[PDB]
């Protein structure tokens, strides 16, 4: 299910907030 791979990207923008 490589489609869920897009969710990983959300982890990069989340660090920008912290």
């Amino acid at each position: 299910f490589p489609r869920i791979w897009l969710h990983n990207l959300g982890q990069h923008i989340y660090e920008t907030y912290g």
